[PDB]
């Protein structure tokens, strides 16, 4: 599968045409508030160095590879381990997040994917409700150079080529995340790649994380991907919610 041409997703999988996909254009006029959202609970991001981890140009996103005994809770009995990280974005003046606000796009997104604690592999998880959950952050323009994201944008060049690898050391993966981890948005769709599988739950931060300009052309100039293609616009379009309510953990 691709962005922007042929195989059509529903071939590749059927969930691609399912009625409750993602990712989706969150009006928070529109949200509902419910106060059983309590702040996101994050155990084992701060990494020592050692053991690398492997960030690979996969030909559709720049993937981290997460080690084992990050734990993840969206609440009282609602337990996940992280997998892996990736990223969407646009192009030279063109934005590439894949959810938006009021149709909003912005520069950028983080998805930092996790596994239920209830099932030992993603591919049982997979269309099971809540099986997977997704953390999502929109990566906005800020003054300085972000620290944390310098740590993976600086190897890029390493990993232009489509299929291409490296490592690197451990990291706070926590900063790579907003520090406000109390108002975020959260629905219930799919993954927003083949195979589109539903019952993943999203949660999407209010508060955004701010990457210097170059940071942001280097996230989107840098690598290459099918073919003899720059690896840009790699984001899937807005599916309409279709019945759903957002929820919000926010007045
Ligand atoms: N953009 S996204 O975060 O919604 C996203 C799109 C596709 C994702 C994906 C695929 N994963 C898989 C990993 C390992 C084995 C798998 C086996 C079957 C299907 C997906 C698998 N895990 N996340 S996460
Ligand atoms: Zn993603």
């Amino acid at each position: 599968w691709r962005y922007g041409g042929d195989p059509p997703w529903p071939r590749v999988s059927p969930a691609c045409a399912g009625r409750f996909q993602s990712p989706v254009d969150i009006r928070p006029q529109l949200a509902a508030f419910s106060p059983a959202l309590r702040p996101l609970e994050l155990l084992g991001f701060q990494l020592p160095p050692l053991p690398e981890l492997r960030l690979r140009n996969n030909g559709h996103s720049v993937q981290l590879t997460l080690p084992p005994g990050l734990e993840m809770a969206l609440g009282p009995g609602r337990e996940y381990r992280a997998l892996q990280l990736h990223l969407h974005w646009g192009a030279a003046g063109r934005p590439g997040s894949e959810h938006t606000v009021e149709g909003h796009r912005f520069p950028a997104e983080i998805h930092v994917v996790h596994l239920s604690t209830a099932f030992a592999r993603v591919d049982e998880a997979l269309g099971r409700p809540g099986g997977l959950a997704v953390l999502a952050a929109f990566l906005e323009e800020g003054p300085e150079e972000n620290s944390a994201y310098e740590q993976l944008l600086s190897r890029l060049e390493e990993i232009a080529e489509e299929g291409s690898e490296t490592q690197v050391p451990g990291l706070d993966i926590s900063a790579l995340l907003p520090s406000d981890f109390s108002r975020y948005f959260q629905y219930e769709g799919s993954l927003t790649t083949p195979p589109c599988a539903q019952g993943v739950i999203w949660t999407v931060f209010n508060q955004t994380v701010m990457l210097s300009a170059k940071q942001l052309h280097t996230l989107s100039d840098t690598l290459w991907g099918p073919g003899d293609s720059r690896l840009q616009l790699n984001f899937r379009a807005t599916q309409p919610l279709n019945g759903r309510v957002i929820e919000a953990s926010f007045p």
